[PDB]
């Protein structure tokens, strides 16, 4: 049975996945990690431990000590404000990389790092996007991403580093901090309770690929206990919809027909969302390993108003 | 009239590199830098200085202290001496690119980084390697390239970084001191004094390469070259292709009783086989009207003067 570190654990996705493996293989073999103070509730679920992912010497002391086997690294700066402090996000998302695959290098540990749909650029397939093609990101979060593909997946060939990536879509969940791009997706639900009334931040029909958490915390799952001979690669695109503001205010409407809805698109927003993909082409996860999706545009829509 | 400083410069390409420079800026407006004791003739061409690309803080000394507006930027380790370290080779060609990038952005710095044929992979398109393609190298010099060019045009979107970038083959030179290309300057040095060389390559493997004076022109020909005329920051660079066979057989030309003993080293095969064959240049061409001088028969004939 494997003890599992969750590196930057209390952002968006962190805590699910806390969650999920507590419950698949106990709550005393996964340590929840972060820089931040954890709220109560979560601090009672298991094990906390802080941990700053810039401070390689503590990396190997929380390893070794809690005997870490599988490691899932969650911290980043992401697409948001990563622009606005170029220098930070640059340390934390690639030496933060680099003291990660250092350790898990040396004391024999199983890695999970995201990647994005943030990792293609304007000069790669959008409609959809394969899992290999041109990415040329123009943020330094993508770019980052791009570089955490290359060297995990170098790192697997050099030695034999147990590196596994799944380039997650926009991630739909209840209480989600704002954002962020594909944020209006989490937000416009919060609106629909509230008053019904939301203002969106981009074009009605700007397409991105987005996935509920329950799917993207299974398929991290799942590619993680996946035998290594049926990985054919080490980076997966990962998938289950993709729609636009439009197509997720007629989903709320069939629930919620008075729910009203506005626009005021934000520039810097809507620029780098042109430049992502619209559909994620996960042809090779659903062959590999046996991925599939649990929830589409529907389901999705009455799961979100089932919080509220 | 620009103010040079050329990092790592006393490997293969620096010296002709600061040669170059210095016949066109003048003499003392192109320093060069390393952190190596340089040779007697070196030292006295011009304004030598020593600088660690690891050490930030002097960087940012020598670029404002010496005005520097110019900055080639040829520290780095190479694919064969990379493999063997990984975290040396990461600090080097990573924390390196990192502080050249902040130094450059911050005082307005036209940079020069060249990548490399290493910058792609056996994912990639290889005969020929266009500009724009999927680029999944599988060594730590290859993955620091792709880097190198990922940064450096982010860097120039995001501020006004004027970030230009070649892509060279392997070049060859006549003054050489273990890499993947090297068979190609070992060659002659065995060619010239009769007659048998052991190659370990085999002998139909094909990869780009170049002549010295062409890589050096290039890289002063795009730094010249006009902001607006450039529609991207990242060109290939390319004059010929030969395998080790094909070399020979123009050695044979200037020397008949010439030999190959082929003695492939599995390991620097791999990745030979790893890399493109060709390269495509047409956007740079077409942009800042590049064109090569030294194609196969005119590369060993000037080789072997040197002889
Ligand atoms: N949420 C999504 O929709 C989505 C989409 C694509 C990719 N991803 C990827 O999934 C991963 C986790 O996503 P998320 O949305 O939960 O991120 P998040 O922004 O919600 O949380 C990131 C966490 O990292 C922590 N952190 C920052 N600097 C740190 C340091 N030096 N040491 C330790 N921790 C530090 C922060 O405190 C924060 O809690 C990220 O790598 C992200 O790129 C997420
Ligand atoms: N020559 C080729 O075949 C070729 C092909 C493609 C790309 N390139 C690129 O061209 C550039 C120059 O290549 P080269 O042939 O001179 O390589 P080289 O190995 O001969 O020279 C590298 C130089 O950088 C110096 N250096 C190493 N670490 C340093 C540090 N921390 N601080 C300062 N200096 C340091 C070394 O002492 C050495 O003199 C490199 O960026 C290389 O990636 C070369």
């Amino acid at each position: 049975p494997p003890r599992v570190l969750i590196t930057g654990g209390l952002g968006q996705l962190g805590v699910g996945l806390a969650n999920l493996l507590r419950k698949r293989f106990g709550k005393d073999n996964v340590i929840l990690s972060d820089i931040r103070k954890p709220p109560a509730h979560v601090f009672h679920s298991g094990p906390f431990v802080y941990a700053n992912i810039l401070d390689y010497k503590s990396l190997r002391e929380i390893v070794v000590n809690h005997r870490i086997s599988w490691l899932f690294h969650y911290s980043a700066l992401l697409s948001a404000v990563g622009e606005a402090n170029v220098s930070l996000a640059r340390d934390v998302n690639i030496t933060g990389l680099h003291n990660v695959l250092d350790v898990a290098a040396e004391y024999n540990v199983r890695l999970f790092v995201p990647s994005t749909i943030g990792a293609f650029g304007p000069t790669s397939p959008r409609n959809p996007a394969p899992d290999l093609c041109i990415q040329r990101p123009r943020t330094i979060y993508g770019v980052s991403k791009v570089h955490t593909e290359l060297m995990g997946e170098y790192y697997y060939y050099r030695y034999g580093l147990d590196f596994r990536c799944l380039r997650y879509p926009g991630i739909i969940s209840a209480d989600s901090p704002g954002g962020g791009t594909t944020d209006y997706a989490v937000q416009i639900f919060h609106a629909a309770a509230k008053n019904g009334t939301f203002e969106c931040n981009l074009e009605a029909g700007t397409r991105l690929p987005m996935m509920y958490i329950s799917d993207c915390l299974r398929a991290t799952l799942e590619v993680m206990e996946a035998p290594a001979e049926r990985l054919s690669m080490r980076t997966y695109n990962i998938s289950a919809m993709s729609f636009t503001p439009e197509e997720l205010a007629q989903a709320l409407r069939k629930h919620a027909p008075d729910f009203q809805i506005t626009y005021c698109v934000d520039p810097l927003r809507q620029a780098i969302a042109e430049s992502w993909p619209m559909i994620l082409d996960d042809s090779n996860a659903r062959k590999d390993w046996g991925w599939k999706h649990d929830f589409d545009l529907p389901e999705l829509v009455a799961t979100m108003l089932n919080f509220h």
